[PDB]
């Protein structure tokens, strides 16, 4: 896999996936036909303001550590992650309908949806994504839903590094 997301290359460096179609459901009742992944995989996303790597799971993140030219640099990191890893509580996070639309008026598909979604406002999914003890070791360093650095907590499997 050498592909891109969300305006972040990524690069498969390790693992694999079957994709597998389900219907899944938002609060607002919303059905997004989403391809889901399956599988264990490690990359290495790419943007011009913030590199990271990336491990995942079946609908998991399991862990990214965010390199970024500033706040909101790491921060669009993370959404696109977070959309990425096809959590349930990404999914959970969304807040009414996604409509989106192409330059060209055709819908975006499920995953641009939920990431233009996020992108606009990603309170509610920071928010909703839970919180973990670090061991602040090696230069990880934690960061809160409101993007305060912490050395003592951050949102669950989110570092930021710059080594
Ligand atoms: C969640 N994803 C998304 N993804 C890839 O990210 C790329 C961008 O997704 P997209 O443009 O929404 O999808 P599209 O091109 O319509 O293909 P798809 O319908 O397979 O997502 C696609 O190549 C998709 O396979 C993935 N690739 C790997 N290896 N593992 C993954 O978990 C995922």
């Amino acid at each position: 896999s050498s592909f891109s997301f969300g305006g972040f290359t990524f690069k498969r460096t390790s693992g694999s996936s079957i994709k597998r179609e389900e219907e899944l459901l938002t609060g607002n009742l919303q059905t997004l036909k989403i391809r889901v992944h399956e599988g264990y995989e490690e990359f290495t996303m790419v943007g011009k303001r913030a590199t990271a790597i990336l491990r995942k799971a079946t609908r998991r993140l399991v862990q990214l550590i965010v390199s970024g030219r500033d706040e909101q640099s790491v921060a669009e990191a993370i959404i696109v992650a977070m959309v990425f890893s096809q959590e349930d509580c990404m999914i959970k996070a969304v807040r009414g309908d996604l409509n989106f639309v192409n330059r060209a008026n055709q819908r975006l598909n499920p995953m641009h949806q939920l990431l233009r979604h996020f992108q606009k406002d990603a309170k509610v999914l920071f928010q909703n994504w839970g919180i973990e003890h670090i061991d602040n070791v090696m230069g990880m360093i934690g960061v809160l839903p409101d993007m305060t650095p912490s050395t003592e907590m951050s949102m669950r499997g989110i570092r930021v590094s710059k080594m």
